[PDB]
DNA sequence: CAGTCTAGACATA
DNA sequence: TATGTCTAGACTGA
């Protein structure tokens, strides 16, 4: 369904339990977005690659990490790495685009995980 | 240390990840008991097998289950099975000894996990 | 800066 | 009842 499709745009790089984990990671995002009705703005953004899409938002946690499968990480890094930069090392190689209100660095209650609202800085 | 020792009195039956699990299971118990100074009454009860030892208590949870390693279970069953009856199927083949105030069935804030305050009923 | 652990939250059966 | 799965929050570090 939506998951298999979204996965289509860069299933998951790394040999092994990684493809399965990438699937789990898409599943979490999709489950949460359904609840808030943003699954389609996600669908648009990944496919059309339109930087000026609405902010696809997920709730933040005290420490700001997200756990999928076992694996703990920053929301926006997990997804920019999934659909844009599989090379992405950390949240330092990233920076929002002013047009993102909930751009993580703003410590808001929601976090924009729309991969097209961040640009990768080579520092 | 204390864990390697207490483990000694029935390390852990089942082939495999079990022996490692039984070790995790004793580590949980020992960690909690240290915080409340009951590790020695545990030490005494397991070694001396004295039924009339103090009630070794662990805090109960809403559902009353305890999770060790992944594996969910009832406190008193996981421990009676560890140093008494490895055959123990469920919490029905068990019953307190009147002398245990926090004998689980009493739905108190604490749960007596002293394996020598329960007796196995063959129903 | 990051890896482990588990009660409590679900969601059935 | 009874039971399995998933993770935010806590804890542990070095």
């Amino acid at each position: 369904p939506i998951v298999k499709r979204l996965l289509g745009w860069k299933k998951g790089e790394q040999n092994g339990q990684e493809e399965k984990w990438c699937e789990k990671a898409v599943k979490s995002l999709v489950k949460k977005l359904k609840k808030t009705g943003q699954l389609d703005e996600l669908e648009k953004a990944i496919t059309t690659q339109n930087v000026n899409t609405k902010c696809i938002t997920i709730p933040r946690s005290l420490d700001g990490r997200l756990q999928v499968s076992h694996r703990k990480g920053l929301p926006h890094v997990i997804y920019c790495r999934l659909w844009r930069w599989p090379d992405l090392h950390s949240h330092h190689e990233l920076r929002a685009m002013e047009l993102c209100e909930f751009a993580f660095n703003m410590k808001k209650d929601e976090v924009c995980v729309n991969p097209y609202h961040y640009q990768r800085v080579e520092t």
